[PDB]
RNA sequence: ACACGGACAGGAUUGACAGAUUGAUAGCUCUUUCUCGAUUCCGUGGGUGGUGGUGCAUGGCCGUUCUUAGUUGGUGGAGCGA
């Protein structure tokens, strides 16, 4: 179910909890402070970015996958609702709020 | 300053060491290539700022006629009337 991206990300932007972007993801992985990693599977061909795929096998990070760039850019960050299209490709969530329905679905996804 | 659109987390873009530059220890810019991460940059519209004009569009205030001793109603008289 997709409330593992609806109930954590929209409640996570309000708390200085997003590290959105790609080089900031590399500096956040070297901080050892990645707790939640939303990848991309949308690319020109996906073999061009292998750094966030391999630095978690050095750094023991949880990974949750998605297949989309534009619905990723509609999950997190800003947009007009002639429309301001930006697209996000990798998300490090650094911090959270206090949640009682959605701690587990980001927590227990270790398969 | 805002709004429309271009841009844009495959990064809008702020800061910056040495070296040319300069009168300069102005990342000013050019060489050079790191930091930052949607406040920000591109053209429009509209604005803002002015100890810039016109005291001959004006107020406020001040000088001067004048600190000389002048100025005006009401009822009554004069005049059709000023």
């Amino acid at each position: 179910v997709n409330t593992a991206l609806q109930e954590v990300l929209k409640t996570a932007l309000i708390h200085d909890g997003l590290a959105r972007g790609i080089r900031e993801a590399a500096k956040a992985l070297d901080k050892r402070q990645a707790h939640l990693c939303v990848l991309a599977s949308n690319c020109d061909e996906p073999m061009y970015v292998k750094l966030v795929e391999a630095l978690c096998a050095e750094h023991q990070i949880n990974l949750i996958k998605v297949d989309d760039n534009k619905k990723l850019g509609e999950w997190v960050g800003l947009c007009k609702i002639p429309r301001k299209v930006v697209g996000c490709s990798c998300v490090v969530v650094k911090d959270y709020g206090k949640e009682s329905q959605a701690k587990d679905v980001i927590e227990e996804y270790f398969k």
